[PDB]
RNA sequence: GGGAUGCGUAGGAUAGGUGGGAGCCUGUGAACCCCCGCCUCCGGGUGGGGGGGAGGCGCCGGUGAAAUACCACCCUUCCC
């Protein structure tokens, strides 16, 4: 059966009962083809009400934009020389956030063990930037992250479960919203083929994403 | 359509992808033992039955490109 957004939002509620409070996931099949690279979809979305989680955030800059980092917000701060502390298995943080002048000690160094943790520093993940505070204080308000994987398929937490039905219900807008915003033009046939919300411990329950 | 299946190497050992995840399961019967179906990369995995009678599993750690429970959306190959 085909649930719309609102109601898929009230059902959180009671498709959550796990002995916490569960994350809200969306889960979309994409209707592109993953193997061409022009069809990938990968960017980020401020979700209008947060995650609601908090997100340990690191930040690896320099000069003044240490600084700026650390006055936005961000829980660890430094230099390259936080790289030699990672070196030594430190890798207790959610995201790392860096500018553009210490990405090539940070690729080198890290990327064979940032990278395939989704936690290397990226432009195309809104990770990357001489804008770090806005970039810190983008993801503290609960931005996103979404890039299919390999078999077209995508997935993004869109809230905890203790949110008010009509807070989750717009989180899933503007997530949905964001996807059709990075639809490949190469992108033939109907681009959301699937979409279903569920909770982390729940069942799904299939919705109308154009609801 | 229904049913399964998912193992290079290193690693408890059979890690499909990714997202979620700090919890999940259990006297409405856990570990463990036996019997049978199927699958098998011959390590094992998996379903059912009988016994059993209170503990399993995850997180942590270590190994690894990736981490284990659990949940979701997909993908694969196979049988009917
Ligand atoms: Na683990």
């Amino acid at each position: 059966k085909i649930y719309t957004i609102d109601e898929a939002a009230h059902l959180v509620k009671e498709l959550a009962t796990a002995k916490f409070d569960e994350t809200v996931e969306v889960h979309a099949k994409l209707g592109i083809d993953p193997r061409r690279s022009d069809q990938n979809v990968r960017g980020t979305v401020s979700l209008p009400h947060g995650l609601g989680k908090q997100v340990r955030v690191l930040a690896i800059a320099k000069g003044e934009k240490i600084k700026e980092a650390e006055e936005a917000g961000a829980d660890y701060v430094g230099g390259e020389e936080i790289i030699q502390k990672i070196l030594d298995g430190w890798m207790d943080f959610d995201a790392v956030v860096a500018t553009p002048d210490v990405m090539g000690a940070v690729g080198s160094k890290l990327g064979r063990i940032l990278g395939p943790r989704g936690l290397l520093p990226n432009p195309k993940a809104g990770t990357v930037g001489f804008n770090i505070g806005e970039i810190i204080r983008e993801i503290k308000a609960g931005r996103i992250e979404f890039r299919n994987d390999k078999t077209g398929a995508i997935h993004a937490p869109v809230g905890k479960a203790s949110f008010p039905p009509e807070k989750l219900a717009d989180n899933i807008r503007a997530f949905i919203r964001a996807l059709e915003a990075h639809k490949p033009e190469g992108a033939k046939g109907t681009f959301l083929r699937s979409v279903y919300v569920t909770t982390t411990m729940g069942p799904s329950v299939r919705i109308n994403p154009h609801s």
